[PDB]
C-alpha cells in the first residue's frame, strides 16, 4: 500500500474532509521535512508515494516541477516546495507553533536555512563520484559550510538553531545530517563541536527518532538510485 | 551624502530609535525590493549605500555574505536576504499588509517567487555577453521562464500575481521587469499578453513610479559595471 505510484497508475481522486494529502517518497530528504512537521503537529494525513524514476503523467498536474513533497487539501489547493509546505502546515493547523511568532526570530530561522543552502548539492556531489581523490576536497567543502552553522550555535549560546527547545529550522536541516553516518562523512563535523552535540540531541527527539530511516535502508536505496532503478523508491518492501 | 561607502570608510555607528537602517546600492534590483516595501509601508528609515566593487571591511560584520540589502534596527538586530528583509518589514511594521493573512495565499506568493527564480541569472547571462549569436538562444530561455508567470495570471484570472490589487509578490519580481526595456528585451514578453499588461499596470503604481530609475541611468551604471569601475555604484552624482 505504501508502494510508489508510477507510469500507468490512475489519479488519486479527491482528498477527504478532515485530512490533508502528502505526495512523498520514503527516501526523499526534502519530503522528510514535511513528514517531520505533519508528525510533530499531529496532523491527520494520507501519504501517496511517487516513483521518482518512473513518474505518473497526472503528477505534473499536482506540481509543474514534478517533485515531492506536494500537499493537497479537501478544497483541492496544491502547495509545493518543501520549505513552503512546512510553513503552510504551521500556519493552517493548530497546536505548538514550530515557527516563532517574533518577526526577527522568524527571519533568523530563514537566514540559518540560507546558510545551509549549499549542503544538499554537496551531498549530491559526494554520492555521484568517479574517484577517491575528489573525496578529501569535497570533505573540506563540507567543513567550510558546516563552520557557517557552528558560528550560529556559538553566537546564540543555545542547543538548537531556534532556541533551547526544537523548532522548524532544526527539522528543515536535519534530513541531511541524518544521512552523514550512512555516507561515512562523520569526520566533516570534527571541527564543529556544538554542531556535533546538536546531532546527538536531535537523534533523541521523539519526532526525529520515529521517522529515522536505517543506515542499511539508505545504503540499499542509494545503491539502486546510482543504478537508476525504478525499484529504488520501493526498497525495503 | 547618498554616495556609496567603500574601503577606508568608518563604521556607521548605532541606528537611532524610531528608525530602521537599510544598507543598499541604488542600482541593485535585489535591494530595490526592500526599498519598494519601505516606501509602500511608509516606514521611517535611513539609507547607506555600499560600493559593491570596493566594499568596506565593516560591511562583512553586517552580513557574512557581504551583499545588499541588509536591515539594522535600534536594538542592533541584523536581517539580510532581500525576500527575508521584505517579509520582516511587513510583519514588524503596521499599516496595509503586503503579504496576505491566508496561509494558502501566502504560500502561493512564495510559489510564484520560485517560478521566477531563474530570471535574475538569465538577466546576468544576457548582460555578460561576448557574441550576438547567444542573444536569440537566451531570448528563448527568457520566453520559457516568462511563460511560467503567464500561466499563473491566466489561471488566477486577476491583474496582479496576488489579486486584483498590488501585493508583496509584485514588488519582489518587478525590479527585473523594470530593466527589460533598457536592455532591449521587450520582445521576450510578445507571447505572454497578460504578463505584458501586468508591466504597464505596475508602471502606474505610485510606489513603483516613485522609485523607478531611468533607461540611461541603468545603461550608464551597467557600462561602468561591465568595466568593473568603483564609480559604477555612484553613477549619476
Ligand atoms: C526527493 C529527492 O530529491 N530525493 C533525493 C534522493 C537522493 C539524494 Cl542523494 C538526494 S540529495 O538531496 O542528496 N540530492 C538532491 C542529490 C535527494
Ligand atoms: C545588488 C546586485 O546584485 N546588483 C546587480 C547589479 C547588476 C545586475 Cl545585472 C544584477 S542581476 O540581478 O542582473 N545579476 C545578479 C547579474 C544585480
Amino acid at each position: 500500500s505504501a508502494r510508489s505510484l508510477g507510469k500507468g497508475s490512475a489519479p488519486p481522486g479527491p482528498v477527504p474532509e478532515g485530512s490533508i494529502r502528502i505526495y512523498s517518497m520514503r527516501f526523499c530528504p526534502f519530503a522528510e521535512r514535511t513528514r517531520l512537521v505533519l508528525k510533530a503537529k499531529g496532523i491527520r494525513h494520507e501519504v501517496i508515494n511517487i516513483n521518482l524514476k518512473n513518474k505518473p503523467e497526472w503528477f505534473f498536474k499536482k506540481n509543474p516541477f514534478g517533485l515531492v513533497p506536494v500537499l493537497e487539501n479537501s478544497q483541492g489547493q496544491l502547495i509545493y516546495e518543501s520549505a513552503i509546505t512546512c510553513e503552510y502546515l504551521d500556519e493552517a493547523y493548530p497546536g505548538k507553533k514550530l515557527l516563532p511568532d517574533d518577526p526577527y526570530e522568524k527571519a533568523c530561522q530563514k537566514m540559518i536555512l540560507e546558510l545551509f543552502s549549499k549542503v544538499p548539492s554537496l551531498v549530491g556531489s559526494f554520492i555521484r563520484s568517479q574517484n577517491k581523490e575528489d573525496y578529501a576536497g569535497l570533505k573540506e567543502e563540507f567543513r567550510k559550510e558546516f563552520t557557517k552553522l557552528e558560528e550560529v550555535l556559538t553566537n546564540k549560546k543555545t542547543t538548537f538553531f531556534g532556541g533551547n527547545s526544537i523548532s522548524m529550522i532544526d527539522y528543515l536541516i536535519w534530513p541531511w545530517f541524518e544521512r552523514l553516518e550512512a555516507m561515512k562523512l562523520n569526520e566533516c563535523v570534527d571541527h564543529t563541536p556544538k554542531l556535533k552535540l546538536w546531532m546527538a540531541a536531535m537523534k533523541e527527539d521523539p519526532t526525529v527518532s520515529a521517522l529515522l530511516t536505517s543506515e542499511k535502508d539508505w545504503q540499499g536505496f542509494l545503491e539502486l538510485y546510482l543504478q537508476n532503478s525504478p525499484e529504488a523508491c520501493d526498497y525495503g518492501l
